[PDB]
């Protein structure tokens, strides 16, 4: 350690930061500490330093890079940046460049897969994988060497408009997809990153969409248990499992304590019992805001000084509390070792990363990966994997497309692409309207558009052109919308098929800002506005009639359920969406999504997740239908499956021991087609009240007619105890239930004893 | 506690008296305190109980609702025999605790029915409250009952909740001030021994068993521990270490996978060692073994009953109970005797303090004329006049002129039939809306009609005088017969006047959801439910004089009824005099006074909507809907107009342990005389944990003459300037304080102070 040398490439990243680290300043140190947006980094960098003298020494992290520039004119216009900063640094230390990628990169040109919870429909972590790791070679050849995702949280409130950035309500589906994103942008777990991955920040640590009311900002109410086996696992596989470089503290509270100044999750947890050696990241001005928001911190210096020590090693903010490290150092208010700690991962992370040893962007690359053939085809092929048959009564799906002569696809989301939060805007893609257009073109049936009602004013008919931003959205009018209505019914008279693009769109479910009165939860899950009053209109006139539903948050569209026979739940489809739900309409792609979430019939019925306790449904509500509308791994093919009992090797197992467990699964219809193989365990006696059932694995599989197949599992003490308040994991003699079945209620099972 | 201690000696303390009486007993004789069943098998064949439970050759703990179906006079006659056949039993001739319910008066046949207790709460009147609970215990120990498992004093954060009109609303001071009232008029004041004619109180349910999650009944609270001290505790802790209640009853549900039947922290370490308590701990029914058959927690009913008695559960209530296998738990060696003394000693001090020892059983002919007395008919007459809330008075329709009024219809479902709530006895008994606006048209020269309306519920139409069973599981009405029946009160009120609309929901649309089968309370939707707006809508648009009566237990958000409707009163459910005081204040005799106890939110989808947020908790507002709440908490209107000056203190800069004086001056600014409640908030600008952005410290009913002016006086201090750490201990921290005052939780005004 005395002979370690920053520049010796041989030198593990810890071990280079600690070396180069040694060498610093005070002043250098701490300029490692700041993430301001790159806007003003990037257009006047002498003028930047004019106005943050710390730019002397470099910077941390810029925010956002890519501006409104394109693959090759993003990557150079980082590497002009870059260039200002190692210009600028003693040792030529190079910004992060960090940018999202919840669904792809966002970026003027990048590919867009489809929202998150979309993907969560697939069952397909290796999919999920690929999906990342194309990202990332779109990412890092734009000069971005990390992103603030993925979103990790827990979906418990789809009151949320955050909730589409999430995998699901489901801990296991959430800590394997955490696992497949993480390893997908970063690669595999290793000492230095590969070329063409970034740094992962798995956000927001902890409880973030656990807030009340399902309003953005608001407090959680998480116990300490409840907190380490439902909102900690899919972080603690992120972190110990998967090797994610960085963490996002969340903007909100439990119990009155900050994240952002959390010092029993951002240190003990994190720090102690998960020894995480990575960096963690505020989300954007949140350490200010233990202050000015949450009133618990006494000033912005006092707020910088409880987020630094509490284990907050990055400020994500423009002219941020940060700022004010070096002084408060000087001017004896906190102790320059806390500098250091956090410098010391910052420079650890982007030795790792390979700032200090790599070109900073590659804008040629960065023109053949973008929206390269090869990603917009993975991106078609996770669509057709993703979309969720919900019901199917009659079999009215698939289409004959023989037998379809003209056919109206109507509806707010029936023209315009719809993307979900953090895209790239506009939009750019394959809308249903142009899927099925495209399709009829080569089947030889006529295709007809109408509009039939719009769900918020200004957003009818094509998404192309860029729609007006910082423009507050404004729900559509009902007068006009009747008006639509009509003209749709009256368009739909010489037409035997009708498709109906419904659902929600980028204004009734988005992240609820924390300037002005921003918003973008709701307190109500059905379709909002005419949808239900134009589906009616249309279903009115008998003609074969089908549902799509295009959305982020998962909705409860109870009228839509009660009358209409097919519907499709697409959530948000992804660029190439269009095309997925045609070649599923007409039965060239079997459906095989499963919803990753509970739909609850209404919103006064939450929470609705399904791993209640015992207690948690025990009560259903009066003169109301109180079970799920679709419950959670909820979701129909084209063809049957038929399921034998899962089947254990043992019959008992002690403590530490591992079980195999089998399911067969037959094809018992016409068509090939894909299932979703669900294993869940019940706890049956336990020292904390454990949920009825939990899901424990998932297996996708494809069978030709008639075929049959033996679904393997293996379950271990992971699986069959749980943690206590401290993270200990309790493994308790006695009975378990094991439960399998293409869903969260067909389900068959079997016992063993844990001994 | 000495070696001469005499269990006989009257002028012992019950404690001292209870050491020596333990010191006697044996195992068997000792666990036999620990049971609790119904009482109507002990009382139909004694002996034929102890057959079936060997333990009853000692006596008992306790039993559970003795009453029956019998009035005064024969209730206490029955607890009398029964009581004779248990103290025979015992060597040492220690009688039963004879438990009641107490919720709005005495659960039996022939008691004073006074307002539901959220009704109650809307008064903000803790002297009568007091009153109210001294008559109810008096009717009480006359009738054999010396103990109740009253009052509630959980916290109603979730109004889906079909125990919600239970509560005393969601203030942790208004519920806190409510419970020493309630506990002292139950008690009396603390003393060494009860006074004659009072009874014991059992705190319920510890703790958090309003915060179960969908508002469903029986389902896990998440309550942080900051939280629990801060919000769900304070009632508890003021019930306990400063009324001086004697018993606690513990919650159905879980915090965090702990039944609260089996929480340690919360039964022994808080509650013993913090804060002190020597009474005994009661379980809620059959929660004992529910440790073990519904959570999933205890591996067998022998484990349950072993982690209840060792969590600090003292006496079960239950049939056929788990606590029967504690003596031969002990003699297995699986349990340690000391609980076994340690939960029967708690129980007998307890029947020490409340005179079961050196007292009559009952007294039949004071429970004669004690029940439903005149003084206590009138006090819960006066009771309903003082909560009854005006939520809006568009135009000022009310107060209505009787010498103007000619021919009133009286429709709706809840017109004809009398309201009493949850844990009243059946069939109800007092003056329904109808009958007090029929008697107040007879002394004022007018005529009344009546139009049943809609059903909110089948078979519930028409007055509520005549019996029938609980055993039919009430079904909704019929929307086409309702449609038929509106359209009859159309007709009907083509004639009429004045419209005076009876509507809200009934004792089967909020209820408590029972264990057994799929019994059902909890709603999913805050609305009127069924046909009632249809009724609403159809009678306004006849234009005539209309205003509206909400009759209701849990509270309700009647979006349509507060857009379309100018006047509504909020009576809940206000008691067995209820529809006189309707009628009085319907015509100016009473000027209302009622405020809210609950804030009152527009949707069930806006949930939770409670007053003291964290700065975050309504942070951001719903997408294209209005975030407001329909009435913030603390709102009620007057037929007279109230002027507020701002809260002065009377210094800038206090010292962290000094109390502080603040004056609110308020002017009656209209031409009647009226009531006004003054309502005080703080808010702690920064702390060491994130805090409300207001939270109510006091509150001062006043009555005005036109244009007079009182200077109310408030005085705070450390307890309530700081706020209690996870431990319990209380933190004051140097910094800022808001301090606010008003007619209600949004009108305020501010002025700050500094703690040094
Ligand atoms: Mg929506
Ligand atoms: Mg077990
Ligand atoms: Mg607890
Ligand atoms: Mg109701
Ligand atoms: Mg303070």
């Amino acid at each position: 350690q005395a002979s370690d040398d920053y520049r010796d490439r041989s030198l593990s990243p810890a071990r280079r930061a600690a070396a180069l680290a040694n060498l610093m300043t005070l002043d250098e140190m701490a300029a490692q500490l700041n993430c301001p947006r790159a806007a003003d980094v990037m257009s006047d960098p002498a003028g930047f330093e004019a106005d943050f003298p710390y730019f002397a020494h470099g910077i941390g992290g810029v925010y956002s890079a890519s501006l409104e520039a394109g693959p090759e004119d993003n990557a150079r216009a980082v590497m002009a940046m870059q260039q200002e900063v190692v210009s600028r640094s003693r040792f030529g230390i190079p910004a992060f460049v960090f940018e999202e990628c919840l669904h792809g990169l966002l970026a003027d040109g990048a590919t867009q897969f489809p929202q998150a919870m979309a993907m969560a429909c697939a069952f397909r972590p290796d999919m999920v994988r690929q999906v990342f790791e194309a990202t990332a070679k779109e990412a890092r050849s734009r000069g971005s060497q990390g992103c603030f995702s993925p979103n990790i949280d827990i979906c418990t409130d789809p009151r949320w408009g955050r909730s589409e950035e999430t995998w699901g309500e489901d801990p296991h589906v959430v800590t394997v997809s955490a696992k497949a994103i993480v390893e997908g942008l970063q690669g595999a777990p290793a000492e230095y990153l590969p070329a063409n991955r970034i740094a992962t920040s798995v956000k927001h640590f902890a409880g973030y969409g656990q807030g009340i009311g399902g309003r953005n900002f608001a407090p959680s109410h998480i116990g300490p248990v409840e907190m380490q086996n439902v909102v900690l696992p899919p972080f603690r596989a992120a972190i110990t499992e998967a090797g994610s470089i960085g963490l996002m503290a969340s903007h909100g509270e439990i119990d009155g304590v900050p994240a952002h100044a959390d010092t029993h999750l951002l240190n003990d947890v994190l720090r102690d019992d998960w020894g995480f050696e990575g960096y963690v990241v505020s989300d954007w001005d949140d350490v200010r805001r233990i202050h000015s928001l949450h009133g618990v911190a006494g000033s912005e210096a006092e707020a910088a000084i409880m987020g630094l020590r509490a284990g907050v090693d990055i400020e994500l903010a423009n002219n941020g509390v940060y700022l004010m490290l070096p002084q408060l150092v000087r001017d004896g208010l906190l102790e320059e070792r806390y500098v250091r700690r956090a410098a010391e991962r910052i420079l650890a992370a982007k030795f790792k990363c390979g700032l200090f040893d790599m070109p900073f962007a590659d804008p040629a690359l960065a023109g053949r990966l973008a929206r390269s053939t090869e990603h917009k085809l993975l991106a078609r092929r996770m669509a057709e994997e993703s979309i969720v048959l919900l019901q199917n009564e009659g079999n009215v799906l698939p289409l004959q497309s023989s037998a379809v002569r003209k056919m109206l696809v109507v509806g707010p989301n029936a023209a315009s692409v719809h993307l979900g939060g953090y895209s790239p805007k506009p939009f750019v893609g394959v809308s249903a309207l142009e899927g099925l257009q495209a399709y009829a073109e080569q089947a030889g049936f006529e295709v007809e558009y109408a509009q039939g009602c719009a769900i918020t004013a200004g957003d009818e008919g094509n998404n192309e052109i860029e729609t007006d931003a910082s423009d507050e959205s404004v729900q559509a009018d009902p007068a006009r919308n009747r008006r639509l209505i009509a003209e749709a019914v009256a368009t739909a008279q010489d037409c035997d098929v009708i498709v109906m693009c419904l659902g929600g769109n980028e204004s009734t479910a988005r992240e609820a800002y924390f300037a002005g009165d921003s918003r973008g939860d709701r307190d109500d899950l059905e379709l909002i506005g005419e949808q239900n009053e134009l589906a009616e209109a249309l279903l009115a006139l008998g003609k074969t009639t089908v549902a799509v539903l295009i959305h982020g948050r998962p909705l409860s569209p109870l009228v839509l359920a009660e009358n209409c026979p097919a519907i499709l739940d697409a959530f948000y489809p992804g660029e190439q969406g269009g095309h997925a739900i045609a070649s599923i309409l007409f039965g060239d792609v079997n459906p095989s999504g499963k919803l990753p979430v509970t739909i609850v019939r209404n919103v006064g019925q939450l929470p609705g997740y399904y791993y209640q306790k015992p207690t948690g449904r025990f009560r259903n509500y009066v003169f109301s239908d109180s079970t799920p509308l679709y419950p959670f791994g909820h979701g129909l093919s084209y063809t049957s499956f038929g399921y034998g009992a899962p089947q254990a090797e043992r019959a008992s197992i002690g403590l530490q021991d591992r079980l195999r467990v089998s399911v067969s699964v037959r094809n018992t219809g016409d068509r090939a087609g894909q299932d979703v193989v669900q294993l869940y365990i019940r706890d049956s006696i336990a020292s904390r009240a454990r949920p009825i059932k939990e899901m424990r694995g998932f297996q996708k599989v494809l069978l030709e007619p008639g075929e049959v197949q033996v679904v393997q599992f293996e379950l271990g003490p992971e699986d069959f105890g749980y943690r206590d308040a401290d993270g200990k994991l309790l493994v308790e003699p006695g009975e378990i239930v094991i439960m399998a079945g293409p869903d969260s209620q067909n389900l068959q099972e079997t016992r063993i004893t844990l001994v």
